[PDB]
C-alpha cells in the first residue's frame, strides 16, 4: 500500500440485547467547504493573486439547560 | 493501491434481539461546496486573480433545554 | 488500484429479531454545490480573473428542547 | 482499476423477523447544484470573467421539541 | 476501468419476515441544477463573462414536534 | 472499461413473506434543470457573456408534527 489517504468518520452503535432501554442518539453532520485533489503531475504558476476567506460569526446562544435524575 | 483517496462517513446501527426499545437516531446531513478533483496532468497558469469568500453567519440560537429520567 | 477517489456516506440500520421496537431514524440529506471533476490532461489558462463567494447567513432557531424517560 | 470517482450515498435497512414493531425511516433527500465533468483532454483558456455566487438564507426555524418515554 | 464516474444513491429496505409491522418509509426526493459533461477533447475559450447565481431563500419553518411511546 | 458516467438511484423494496404488515413508502421524485453532454470533440468560442441564475425561494412550512407509538 503506497500513498493514499483514509478519512474515518461516523457513528457506530450495538445493541444486543434490548429488553428495556431508550437509545437517543441523534446524528447532525455539516461539511462546509472540502477541496480534495489528485493528480499524477501537478504544476502551478500564479502571479501577484489575492486570496480572501472572511468569517464573520456572530454565534449568540446563551445556556440555562439542567439535567436531572 | 497505489494513490488513492478514501472517505469513510454515516451511521452504522445494529440490533439484534429488541424486546422492549425505543432506538431514536436521526440523522441529519448538510454537505456544502464540494470540489473533488483528478486528473493526470494538471497544468494552471494564472495572473492577478482575485479569490474572495464571505461568510457572514448570524446564527442565533439560545438554548433553554432539560433532560429528565 | 491506481489513482481514486471513493466517497462513502449514508445509514446502514440491521434489526434481526424486534420483539416489541420502535426505530425512529429520520434521514435527512441536503447538498449543496458538488464540482467533480475527471480529465487526463487538465490545462487551464487565465487572467485577471473574479471569484467571489457570498454566505450571508442569518440562522434563527432558539431551542427550548426537553428530554424525559 | 485506473482514475476513477466513486460517490457512495443513500439508506441501508434490514429487517430480518419483526414479531411487533415500528420502523420509522423517513428519507428527505435534497441535490442543489452538481457539475460533474469528465473528458480526456481539457485546456481552458479565460480573461478577467467575473464568477460570483450569492447566499441569502435567513432560515427562520425556532424548535420547542419534546421526547418522552 | 479507466477514468469514469460512479454515483450511488437510493433507499434499500428489506424485509424478510414480518409477523406483525409497519415500515413507514417515505422518500422525497429534490435534484436542482446538474451539470453532466463528457468530451474526448475540450478546448473552451472566453472573454470578459460574467457568471452570476443569485440564492434568496427566507426559509420559514418553525418547529414544535414531539415524539411519544 | 473506458470513460463513462454511471447515476444510479431510487428505490430498492423487498418483501419476502408478509403475514401482517403494511409498508407505506411513497417516493415523491422531482428533477429541476438538468444538463447532459456528450461530444468527441468540442470547442466553444465565447465573448463578453453574462449568465445568470436567480433562486428567490420564500419557503413557507413550519411545522407542528407529532408520533406517537
Amino acid at each position: 500500500r503506497l500513498f493514499d489517504q483514509f478519512f474515518g468518520e461516523g457513528l457506530f452503535e450495538y445493541d444486543l440485547l434490548p429488553f428495556l432501554s431508550s437509545t437517543i442518539s441523534p446524528y447532525y453532520r455539516q461539511s462546509l467547504f472540502r477541496t480534495v485533489l489528485d493528480s499524477g503531475i501537478s504544476e502551478v504558476r500564479s502571479d501577484r493573486d489575492k486570496f480572501v476567506i472572511f468569517l464573520d460569526v456572530k454565534h449568540f446562544s446563551p445556556e440555562d439547560l439542567t439535567v436531572k435524575v
